């Protein structure tokens, strides 16, 4: 049989002091609703400055490191979203700044969807994000997603066109599938929109989102100390994704364009 999936964006409603302040966070999401504004948060100063660390040297990487097409989306966020050292984005506004320019929006989210809930987001355009920031005591590298990894790994992508539809498009195949299906589509996901690599103009470029606003591992990846293998997604997603360290392995894509591909290719057979 079949499992439940969401046939409309609406359905998706169906999927100390730190400790304190996550508490607030995780309430905001847990009582938002599809149509609702996404909540408006006040950061707190110490929030602030963590942001603007991560901010401030990743920033300074980019342009060495990240994909031609994060590079040109990451100054409209600039002038559009008030991405600036001192001031963390908010997530409403960084919604309709993409739902104009690829009809992607966000839902905030209190901690880990499934795969398949999460996925099935994919499926309408819809990216679930953290609000909160990651603890102060470690800028360059958290094992959770917070809303930092949000805003600098994944919202410059989501802006692009082509980006926009390779995601869509694993999320569209995800939906009623088997549980091996998705299992596979969650680990193809990974090691492109999380922790891909790609080769343009005959350089290795990042394109992951996990490495994207990792300090650390956004220069592990590109040293020349990292492992790295074609993007074929039958080999691919055999992979297991990693959570407490670095990636062992990356995969390098040859344009967003032809990662579509062989996934359309790979989608079929698992069908
Ligand atoms: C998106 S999916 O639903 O298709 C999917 C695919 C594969 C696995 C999972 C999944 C599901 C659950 Cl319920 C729990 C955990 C995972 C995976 O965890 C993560 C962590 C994850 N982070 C964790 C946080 C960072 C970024 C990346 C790492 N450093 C970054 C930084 O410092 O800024 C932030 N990203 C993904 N996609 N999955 C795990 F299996 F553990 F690796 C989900
Ligand atoms: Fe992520």
């Amino acid at each position: 049989t079949v499992p439940w999936f969401p046939k409309k964006i609406s359905d998706l409603d169906h999927c100390n002091v730190y400790r304190k302040r996550r508490k607030y966070f995780a309430d905001l999401a847990m009582n938002y609703k599809h149509g609702d504004p996404i909540p408006k948060v006040e950061f707190t100063e110490e929030e602030i400055k963590t942001w603007g660390t991560v901010f401030q040297e990743l920033n300074k990487l980019y342009p060495t490191h990240a994909c031609r097409e994060y590079l040109k989306n990451l100054p409209l966020l600039s002038k559009y979203c008030g991405y600036r050292e001192d001031n963390i984005p908010q997530l409403e506004d960084v919604s309709n700044f993409l739902k104009e320019r690829t009809g992607f929006s966000i839902r905030p989210v209190a901690g880990y969807l499934s795969p398949r809930d999460f996925l099935s987001g994919l499926a309408f355009r819809v990216f679930h994000c953290t609000q909160y920031v990651r603890h102060s005591s470690d800028p360059f590298y958290t094992p959770e997603p917070d809303t930092c990894h949000e805003l600098l790994g994944h919202v410059p992508l989501l802006a692009e066109p082509s980006f926009a539809q390779f995601s869509q498009e694993i999320g569209l195949a995800s939906l009623g599938a088997s549980e091996e299906a998705v299992q596979k589509l969650a680990t193809c996901y990974f090691f492109t929109v999380e922790f891909g690599l790609c080769k343009q103009d005959g350089q290795l470029r990042v394109f992951g989102a996990g490495l994207l606003s990792s300090i650390s591992e956004l220069k592990h990846a590109l040293s020349g100390h990292a492992k790295v293998k074609p993007f074929d997604p039958k080999i691919t997603c055999k992979q297991e994704c990693l959570i407490t360290t670095f990636q062992d392995v990356y995969f390098v894509s040859e344009s967003f364009e032809d990662a579509k591909e062989k996934m359309r290719e790979f989608t079929k057979t698992i069908k």
